[PDB]
């Protein structure tokens, strides 16, 4: 029909992009719709630590390869993560004891991968999900080996090994402005920055329960006030997907200048984490939902 991405840029953003990786493009209708619709792919599963470095300085990237080349030669962007992660991390990571060989670990983890892909990146996740939902730290092997100085360390690495692409930090339950992480991922931003540290954007991963899509209009403004020069709505989905959801979260990008863009978690309802609730743009027959038509709508007008 109409293209959320086409009508997204004419609007002055960068992308409306979804998560992929290679056996959803082989499968479904997937490919075609990410073809015709989205302008950014991300790997679901394909640049994460356990995926892409399963011995230590031994790397896989075969799985990313092929997103990265599908994406080329589609004329889409690319974003990649997430670099550090305590979630997806192989053992024998999590299992150094020793502050200097994590610190030489994780900058090899993130030199390697950024610069096998140099310039061909948009935005790095660099950092994910560091955060407690009460705004302290959250308590990871790189935060109780390395210490505080581990996100710094990432940022700047990363800085030095492509200087073109974009440096996230992102968390969920960002989507609320009273929540108290989501002051503190500002403050806590704000300080890092103030220090030189570069951090481009705040990536938000938002997943939402029915009629929470209203809070996102003020929560993005506030995420916004950290002053980096990026914010994105990040691996979005919504029980429901109410089109009343949908458009409020489109509404708080477009209402915040340094908002580039929408990524959502998937194609197609049947492959959610939680399919039941049809949280997606497209249905179990690749038909496009009452909501992404009210997207379209939003965006016409």
């Amino acid at each position: 029909a109409q293209s959320v991405d086409q009508l997204i840029k004419a609007r002055g953003k960068v992308y409306f992009g979804v998560a992929t990786d290679q056996n959803r493009l082989t499968t479904g209708k997937n490919a075609a719709i990410i073809q015709a619709d989205f302008g950014m792919v991300w790997p679901e599963n394909s640049m994460q630590w356990d995926a892409t470095e399963p011995s230590q300085g031994n790397f896989n990237f075969a799985g990313a390869d092929y997103l990265v080349n599908w994406a080329q030669q589609n004329g889409k962007l690319i974003g990649g993560g997430c670099l550090v992660w305590h979630s997806q991390l192989p053992s024998w990571v999590s299992s150094i004891t020793d502050k200097n060989t994590l610190t030489n670990v994780m900058k090899n983890h993130i030199t390697t991968l950024m610069t096998r892909y140099k310039g061909k990146i948009r935005t790095w996740d660099v950092v994910g999900e560091a955060f407690n939902e009460d705004g302290s730290l959250r308590q990871t092997v790189f935060l109780n080996v390395i210490g505080e100085d581990y996100i710094p360390i990432a940022f700047q690495t990363a800085r030095a090994a492509d200087p073109n692409a974009k440096l996230y930090i992102m968390d969920y339950n960002l989507d609320s402005a009273s929540y108290p992480k989501t002051q503190a991922i500002v403050n806590r931003v704000k300080q890092w920055r103030a220090a030189g540290v570069p951090i481009d954007g705040i990536g938000s991963q938002t997943h939402l329960s029915a009629g929470q899509g209203a809070g996102v209009l003020q929560a993005l403004p506030l995420l916004a006030s950290a002053g980096t020069p990026e914010v994105s709505i990040l691996m979005l989905d919504v029980a429901g997907a109410s089109p009343t959801d949908y458009v409020n979260v489109v509404n708080a990008c477009l209402n915040v200048q340094s908002c580039v863009g929408i990524t959502v978690m998937g194609v197609a309802d049947p492959d959610s984490v939680r399919a039941s609730t049809t949280p997606l743009l497209f249905d179990g027959n690749f038909n496009p939902k009452p909501a992404y038509n009210a997207i379209v709508q939003d965006l016409q007008q």
